[PDB]
C-alpha cells in the first residue's frame, strides 16, 4: 500500500497521473510552488515528494537522485501508484559549439552509456521519448523565449570518465571512453547527462510516457565562465518550461 | 559532373533537389513521382530507380533503396554526395500489436536495431531515432489525410524471416536470439517490423542528415505470417500520398 | 503456392534443385543464356528469376540484390521451392597486392561484418562454404585459364565505412572500422564484398550447399586503373565459370 | 585549494583523513560519525552528507553515496581528489541463500557486475574485488562482534526491481537477461543482492584505492517469515559498529 | 636458440616445414614410427617432439595437449622454427546420428566456443582450414576406405559444460550452453572437440596452413558402446590418414 | 564406484582426500607429494599425473593440470566427482609491475578473465575470485617461508603470446583487443600474467568448491619476454614448500 522507497500511498497522490521528476531534492519545492496548493508528502534518501494541482488536476513532483539506478526506483514506484507520464527537467553539459549556456535541449533520443537501461530492454532498443511529451516540451520551451535544440543526448553512468573528463585523481579514462567526446560531437550529439537513457528506455518499454528537457549550464567547448544572473535565469526558466509542458500534457 | 557510383545520376540531374523520397520497391518510384509535377525518369540500375519531380516549384528526387540496410546505405550516401539532406522513407510493415490494422500508417519514433549496417555508422548504444521535424511532418501528413496513424517504436530486422520470428519457412528454425522475440517486442510496446529504418535512422542521425520513416501496415502478425495480396494496392496508394504531403511540409 | 517476394511457384522451377545467384538483376539473363532453353519466370523488386537447363537438368538463376538482407529472402524462398544448392557469382575488391584485376577468388570462409548472418547462427559459427561447391568452383575457375585464389573474404553490410572508405559525404569511419582494412590485410584476407557472410552462414546452418566465386574488378592497393577490355573479359569469364561449376555439381 | 564539485568540502576540511566510511543513506552519516570522537558536520548537498570525526586520534571521513553506482562513483572520485585512499562501505543487503539469516553479516569477496558504472573504469573481464587488507579487517571486525559472518560473492545490480528478479511490479515482467537470474545466482553460491559494490570495488581496484563492503542482512528472498522490529534495529546498529571497528583495524 | 616450451632448436628439425600435431604426447612416437628414421627430440610438459622423414623430407611430430591454450604455444614455437604447415589429428565425438564410430571427419570450419582464437582474430573471423590441407586430408581419408564427412565442428574450451554434459559434479550447465547440443545438431554441426577453433583461427590469420582430421570415437546420440577392436582400428586409421595427408602436402 | 574419464582413478584411490594441490607441470607432482607422508603414484594419462599423500594424517591429492583453462577444467571437474572440495594451485607467473622481483610470490585476489573456459561456468559479470580462507592460508604460508609476497589482481590469458602482449613472435602482431593491454593492466594495478586462474577461480566459485592460486615470479616483463628454465629451479622449490604449508593450514 505504501511503496518501499518513496513513502507515499496512492491516496496521497489525489489521483495524479503525471509526475515532474527533477534530480535534486531541493528543486522539488521550487517546481511545486509554480502550481497550486503544493504540499510536502515525504522525504526519504534522495526522494522528496510533493503534490500540487495544475489546472485543477493533481501533479506529483518527485526527485530522482543522480543516476539511472535511483531514477529507476522512483519511476517504478510512482507507476505502481498510478503515474503514467514522467517529465524530467535537469541540467546538462553541451558538447556542441553552437549551443549556448541558457539554451534549452529537448532530448529526441539518448546514447545508452548507462547500465540500468539494460535491465528493461536490450541495447538494440532505442532510448527515445514519447512523441507527445517531446512535442509539448518543445512548444513550452519555445514559448518561454529560449533558444531550443532538439537532438541526441549522451547519457552516462559516470560524471567523470564516461564524460571523458581527465582532470581527476588518476587522470585516466578507460579504453572504451578514450576519444569518445569527439566521437559524439562528430555524430551530432548535443550534450551529456546521467539519467535520460534509463528513464527513456524504461518508460518506452513499459507503457509509460516520458521526456527530458534541460537547461545548458556549461559548454565543454567554451572554456569561459557563464554569467551568474544567466545561470539563475536558466534554472528558473527550466522549471517554468517543464510546468508549462505538463499543462500541455494534461489538456 | 561525374555520376555517383551506384545510382547513375549527377548533381545536375537532381535539378537542385535537397529532399529525397526513398521507397524500397523500384516500382513505387514512378508512382510517387507522378503524384508531383514534371516527373522525369533519371536512371535505373540494380535496385536503384531514380526520378525527379517538382513539388510546389521545388525539385524532389525519388530513389528506391532495395530491401535492407546495406542497399539503403548506398543510396543515402550517394544522394548526400549530390546535396540531398532530407530523406523520407515510405515502406510497408507488419504490425506486432493486435489493435494496429491493415491499412493503418505507422510513423517511427525510434527503431530497435536488429540490423548490421547501423553499426557501421554508430555503436549500438546510439539511438536509431528520426529527425524531429521529419517525424512531425509525417505525423501531420498522415493525420491530415484521415488515416489511422500510430507513433512509436519499430523493430528493424536484417531478415524478413527469422529476425521477424517467422516459422513458416524451409527449416522452421529460429535462432535462440529471436525465439520468443515477437512477444517480447509486443510486451515492450513495439508497433511493427520492417527492415530499413534502423540503418537509415542511425546513419542519418549520426551524419548530419534529416530522416524519418512512415509505413503502411500490410499484415497483422498476431494473425499470420504472409501478407495477403488483395490489400497491398490500396495500402500502398495511401502510403505514397502521405509521404508526398510530408515532403511538402518539409520544403523550404 | 507462389512465394511472396520472388513470385514463382515450385512447378515454375521444373524440378530445379540448384540456383545460380548473382547480385544484379541484369546479369540473370546473361547467365541463363549460357545454358539451354532459358525462360523468364518473374521480376519483382531486385529479384529477376529465370529457369534454364544444364546437361538436361533444370537450373534456376535468381538475382539477390545488394546485401545480406535481400539475399536471405531469395535463398529462403528458393529453398521453400526445393532448391538445395546455391552458387553465388559476384564482383570483388582485392586488398592483397598479389591478387591482380582479372584473377578469381573462391571464398573459403567469410569475416562476418554483416547483421543477417546473426539471424541464422551466433557469431561463433563459421561462415564457410560447402566443400563440394568450393571444390567445383576452384576447378571451373582453373579450367577457364584464370589465376585463382582460395581464401578468406571480408563481408560487409556497407560499401563505404565497412570497407574503410573515407571518400564519402562525412569522411568519417566509426571506431570499429578504423584501421580495419590493414588489419584484414595483415590477417591474409583477400577481398571485400557484401553478401557472402549471410549466404554462407544461412546455408551452412540450414542444410543447404553454398559457395561464392568472384572476379577481381579492383585492387585497393594498386594505383593503376584496369582497362575496359580486361574488365569485360573478367565479367564474361566469371559467369562462364559459375555455369561450369554448376555442371560439376549436377554430376 | 579547491572545493570539489559535488561534495562541498576542501582538503583542509578533512584534517588529513585518508580513510572514509561510505554508507548509502545520508541519514546514517551522523550516526556513524557519533560512534567516533569529536564528530563535525562538514556539508550536505543532494545525496552527499559529509562529516569528519576522530578514531584513535586520527581523522576519518564519513560520506554518504546515494543509491547506485553513478552517485557512488562521484563521491569516491571527489574524496580521492582530497586525499582519501581507503573506502569502507557499510550497507544493507538481501540474502538469496536459505542458510543466511536476517541479522547475519556479509563481507563481499567479489561482486557480480550487473551495473554500468564499473565499465567506465575497467572492461567486464576485470574482477570487482575488494582490497585484501580491507576485506580481512571487515571479516575480523564482523566476527569479533559475535555475528555470524559469511564471506562470498554479491550480485550488484543497477536496479532494485528487474535486476533483482522482482515481479511484484507495475509491469510484472523482467527482460530476458534477468529471467531466471536469481536461481542462477543461487545455484552459483551468490549470497546477496545490493546496488553499489560492483562500481565501488571495480573503480577502486583499478585506480589504486583500497575498498571493501560489509553489510547486515535485513531480508532473505527465500524466507516468508517477516523479521521483527527489534531484530532489524539490532542489525542496523551492529553494522555500523562493525564498520567503525574495521576502520580502526585499517588505521596505520 | 632453443624455444622455451618445446625445448628444440631450428637445427633439430633438419629443415622441416610441416608438422603433424596430435593432442596426446603418447601418440607422437606412434606417428613418427609410421615414417622413416624417427628421432626423439624432446619432451617437456604436454609437448613431446619427434622428427622423421617422409619421402626423403623432414617432418616434425609434436603433441599439443588438451585445449587451445597449450596448442597455441606449440604452433607459435614451431612457426618460430620454420614450420608453416600444421596437420592436426585428433579424436572427436559425433553429434549427428548419421556419423558412426570409426568414420573420419575433416573440419571445414569451427564454431569458436573457445577463448584463445580471440587472441588472434575477432569473433567475426572464420575458423577455417587452409583449402590445400583440407583437400589433402579428405583425399587421404577417402583413399583409406573410411567413411568421411566434411563439415562444421564445435570447438569447446571445456569437455563438460561446453559440450552440454550433465553427468557432472554439479549437474549444472550455464545458460549459454543449455540446449546448445540440439542447436548445433539442428545447424548441421558434425562433432565436438577442443582445439580446432584455436588452431584454425591462429593459422588462418597468421600466414600458416592448417587443417584438422579426426576419428570418431563416440557418438553422443548412440547408446551402444564401441568395442575395443573398433576403437583400435579407428586410432590406427587416423594416424595412417594424417601421414598420407602429409605426403600429399609435400609434393 | 566410477572411474573418471581422464584421470584414471576412483574415489577409493584417494583415501578420503578432500583437498588437492594442482600444479601445471606433471613433473612437479611427485616433487610436491614427496614433501608429504606416504606418497603413492596413482595414474598418469596425457598431462595428468596423479599422486596421493598424507599431510598431518589427512589424505591429499596432487594432480597436474597442464597448461591453460581447458585442461585445468577437466582435472578440477573429475577431482570434484571423486570428492575433492578444496583446490590449491601453484604455478609460475610473469610480473608486470616493475617493483616485483623474480623469486617473489603472488597470491591472486581476483583474476582478469582473458580466457574462454570461465564463460562455460559463469557469465563474464561473475568475479574470478578465490576462496577467502585459501587466499589467507596462501599469504600466511608465503610470508612464513621468508618470501616477498604480493596480494592482488592477476591477468589470466588463454595464450602465452598475444594475450600477454608478447611481440617477439613469428608474426610480431598482436590483435587489436590486446594492443596496449599490458600497459592498461599495469596502470590498473594488475600484478602479473598467467594462464589458469580465471578458469580455476570462476569454475570453483560458481560450483561450491574452494580454490586459490599462488605463483612464483619467473620473469619481470619490465625487462624481457622469455623466461629461462634456470631461474625456474630455485623459484620452484620455495613455491612447492609454500603450497604444502598452505594446504596444512587449510586442513587444520
Ligand atoms: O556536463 C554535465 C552537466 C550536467 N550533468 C548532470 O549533473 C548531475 C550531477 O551533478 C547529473 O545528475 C547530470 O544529469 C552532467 O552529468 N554533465
Ligand atoms: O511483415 C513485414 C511487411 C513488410 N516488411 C517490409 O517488406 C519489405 C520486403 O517485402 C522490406 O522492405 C520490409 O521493410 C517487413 O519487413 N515485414
Ligand atoms: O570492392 C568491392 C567490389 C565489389 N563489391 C560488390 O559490390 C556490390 C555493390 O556494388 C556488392 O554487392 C558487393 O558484392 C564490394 O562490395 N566491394
Ligand atoms: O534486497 C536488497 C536489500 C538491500 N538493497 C539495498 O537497497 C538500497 C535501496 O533501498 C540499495 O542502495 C541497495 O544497496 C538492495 O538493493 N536489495
Ligand atoms: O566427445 C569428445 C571426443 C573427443 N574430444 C577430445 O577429447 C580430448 C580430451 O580427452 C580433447 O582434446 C578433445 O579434442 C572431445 O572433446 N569430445
Ligand atoms: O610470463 C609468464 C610466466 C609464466 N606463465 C605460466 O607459464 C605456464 C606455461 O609455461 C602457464 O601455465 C602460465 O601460467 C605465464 O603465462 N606467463
Ligand atoms: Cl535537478
Ligand atoms: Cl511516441
Ligand atoms: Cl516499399
Ligand atoms: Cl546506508
Ligand atoms: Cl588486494
Ligand atoms: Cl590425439
Ligand atoms: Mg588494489
Ligand atoms: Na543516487
Ligand atoms: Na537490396
Ligand atoms: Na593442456
Amino acid at each position: 500500500k505504501t511503496v518501499f522507497h518513496l513513502g507515499v500511498t496512492e491516496a496521497d497522490l489525489n489521483g495524479a497521473t503525471l509526475a515532474i521528476i527533477p534530480g535534486d531534492p531541493a528543486r522539488v519545492q521550487k517546481i511545486a510552488e509554480l502550481m497550486d496548493n503544493p504540499v510536502f508528502l515525504a522525504s526519504h534518501r534522495e526522494y522528496t515528494v510533493y503534490r500540487a494541482e495544475l489546472d485543477g488536476q493533481s501533479v506529483v513532483v518527485c526527485s530522482t537522485g543522480i543516476g539511472g539506478p535511483s531514477t529507476s526506483i522512483a519511476v517504478e514506484e510512482l507507476a505502481q501508484l498510478g503515474v503514467r507520464t514522467f517529465l524530467r527537467v535537469g541540467t546538462t553539459g553541451a558538447i556542441q559549439p553552437h549551443v549556448n549556456v541558457g539554451d534549452m535541449i529537448v532530448t529526441t533520443g539518448s546514447v545508452r552509456l548507462d547500465g540500468a537501461s539494460l535491465h528493461f530492454a536490450p541495447m538494440e532498443f532505442p532510448a527515445v521519448p514519447d512523441f507527445d511529451v517531446a512535442t509539448a516540451m518543445k512548444a513550452a520551451a519555445q514559448e518561454s523565449g529560449a533558444t531550443v535544440h532538439m537532438g541526441v543526448t549522451a547519457s552516462s553512468d559516470t560524471f567523470y570518465p564516461g564524460q571523458e573528463r581527465y582532470d581527476t585523481f588518476t587522470g585516466r579514462v578507460v579504453r572504451r571512453f578514450q576519444g569518445s567526446m569527439k566521437e559524439w560531437q562528430d555524430m551530432g550529439v548535443l550534450n551529456f547527462e546521467m539519467e535520460s537513457a534509463t528513464l527513456l528506455t524504461m518508460c518506452a518499454s513499459s507503457g509509460l510516457k516520458a521526456g527530458c528537457v534541460a537547461g545548458v549550464i556549461i559548454n565543454r567547448t567554451q572554456k569561459e565562465i557563464p554569467d551568474h544572473a544567466t545561470l539563475k535565469e536558466t534554472e528558473a526558466r527550466s522549471i517554468k518550461v517543464v510546468v508549462e509542458a505538463a499543462r500541455k500534457m494534461l489538456k
